[PDB]
């Protein structure tokens, strides 16, 4: 999908290192996890590593823009149930009626909102750390038809 | 001081908003606090606000680069005692002998390290939140002769 044709929102979901999980701070080597999307069925996530937090975020954004997927959305929800599995993360995603909300943990909620989903039920069945939730939610999204 | 003549390191000290103090995350309006410096007596800090964390950090960096000060350092420490006061923050800074370390809380340690100080004793006498520690440490640094 060509990123440059899309107006993409960029969220920072996790930032690691100093007292390990900072979500954004200072001193020695850092990695950021970023999810970007256009609220209209196009999301991507990326990872970046550098000695400074701003560079690691800039690199995570360039990476996400290269890993953009397109997701089918019907109304405000997804066309059918799906189970994402990536590494230690595994998440069940189900259609919900207009009015439910994105019932999901924050890293997963980031991915769902930037894809443009507004009502969905999700059940985490594995690691709840950000990298695992994000990569498994992604995996689920890629399976929709 | 002209920023473009200096190789400046950029640290992110605080990021605010969603469940208020994120230090770096996702959803609605964000402010970042950034300290930049060259480890050779030039530090500046800045603040940025935007709906996305990367823009608020980019803006905090442009602001810090406009607010660069120059600090006298003798060896690895500061020439004399000083008390910074800005708002609810107040911090005492004292010379320490080679071998002490930057004995300071993290937001203050960020400012001292990027200025290039390596041994100093500091005693916080006020608000310990990042914006207060940073702006008061700054104030102290500006008083050195």
């Amino acid at each position: 999908i060509n990123p440059n044709k899309l107006e993409l929102e960029e969220r920072v979901v996790a930032v690691n290192r100093v007292a390990k999980v900072v979500k954004g701070g200072r001193r020695l080597r850092f990695s950021a996890l970023v999810v970007v999307g256009d609220k209209n069925g196009h999301v991507g996530f990326g990872t970046g590593k550098a000695q400074e937090v701003p560079e690691a975020i800039r690199k995570a954004i360039e990476d996400a823009k290269k890993n953009l997927i397109e997701v089918p959305i019907v109304g405000t929800t997804i066309p059918h149930e799906v189970i994402g599995h990536f590494g230690a993360g595994e998440i069940i995603l189900k259609p919900a009626s207009e009015g439910t909300g994105v019932i999901a943990g924050g890293p997963a909620r980031a991915v769902l909102e930037l894809a443009g989903i507004s009502d969905i039920l999700s059940k985490s069945i594995g690691s709840n750390t950000p990298i695992n939730m994000v990569r498994a939610t992604f995996d689920g999204l890629k399976q929709l038809k």
